[PDB]
């Protein structure tokens, strides 16, 4: 693995994951102040423009929050996806007047998905939440209207937890047909769905934890998620830590692995890895070389709590830095 950039002016162009973009911000900047020569730009368009515009060759890395399925990477030699810290997603609603952390798990988000449940005071609702007094506002279920790595973790949630209902219709993935049930629309990025969800009391919306300070600035509730040990967590450093224990010593040598609803006690539901999708030949050797340099010290300097801790993330334990580098040093020209 190349830990030295090349000496030449080098321009490293990411687009990709809104939940990774924050970070993004952060690691483009202090690399360059290292190394002057070696430029870095990125865009928040959300994992689907990611992973196609990586495979399509317009960017040296997509910024993916979902692991490449099996047809992706029949169809894109060349192409893989490397981990480079965790992540983890909450659920986030506007009921103003509600302190409480509602508890939620699956089955019931499922159902208001699907339509089924149309008011937060449903007895669904109720019988996980006793004591609180729940409104009778009407429920509205968000969804992002860009291919999306939140959506394809709110919907592998869904599909666990559901097997027999949402695991069979929709499924899941970066795009997914949603019911088409009142109040089922589409909002892009996960600043939209702050947004979107902040308009309107009644909204719930699957958003990326790095965008959980802006959430609650907004006024958002924050909803503990049922584990399937039964447990209901909020994600935070522990759950996550906890959540990821799960797979420290599971994750394959090509790193697609699903980490949601894990069997950690007290894990957190939701959490995954974020993914940088680059295709295995570069532009020349000097491109695969910074850009090796540059991966490899995103998941070690990068991947130092002065950076992570900004947007909620976790290391990656060090057998999966290992698997990363692994994969980094393939890179080539």
């Amino acid at each position: 693995v190349a830990t030295t950039p090349a000496s030449s002016p080098v321009t490293l162009a990411e687009t990709g994951s809104t939940l990774l973009y924050p970070l993004f911000n952060l690691w483009g900047p202090a690399f360059h102040e290292r190394y002057p020569n070696v430029t870095i730009t990125a865009q928040g368009t959300g994992s689907g423009a990611g992973i196609a515009q990586a495979a399509a060759g317009t960017v040296n890395i997509g910024a993916s929050d979902a692991y490449l399925s099996e047809g992706d990477m029949a169809a894109h030699k060349g192409l893989m996806n490397i981990a480079l810290a965790i992540s983890a997603q909450q659920v986030n609603y506007n009921l103003p007047g509600v302190s409480e952390h509602l508890k939620l798990n699956g089955k019931v988000l499922a159902a208001m998905y699907q339509g089924t449940i149309k008011t937060w005071d449903d007895p669904q609702i109720a019988a996980l939440n006793p004591g609180v007094n729940l409104p009778g506002t009407a429920v509205v279920p968000l969804h992002r209207s860009d291919g999306s790595g939140d959506t394809f973790l709110f919907t592998q949630y869904l599909s666990k937890q559901d097997p027999e209902g949402w695991g069979k219709s929709p499924g899941f993935g970066t795009t997914v047909d949603f019911p088409a049930v009142p109040g089922a629309l589409g909002e892009n990025g996960n600043g939209g769905m702050v947004t979107g969800c902040a308009e309107t009391p009644g909204c719930v919306a699957y958003i990326g934890i790095s965008f959980l300070d802006q959430a609650s600035q907004r006024g958002l509730g924050e909803a503990q998620l049922g584990n399937s040990s039964g447990n209901f967590l909020l994600p935070d450093a522990q759950s996550i830590q906890a959540a990821a224990a799960g797979f420290a010593s599971k994750t394959p040598a090509n790193q697609a692995i699903s980490m949601i609803d894990g069997p950690a006690p007290d894990g957190y539901p939701i959490i995954n890895y974020e993914y940088a999708i680059v295709n295995n030949r570069q532009k020349d050797a000097a491109t695969a070389q910074t850009l090796q340099a540059f991966l490899h010290w995103a998941i070690t300097d990068g991947n130092k709590a002065s950076f992570l801790d900004q947007v909620h993330f976790q290391p990656l334990p060090p057998a999966v830095v290992k698997l990363s580098d692994a994969l980094i040093a393939t890179i080539s020209s």
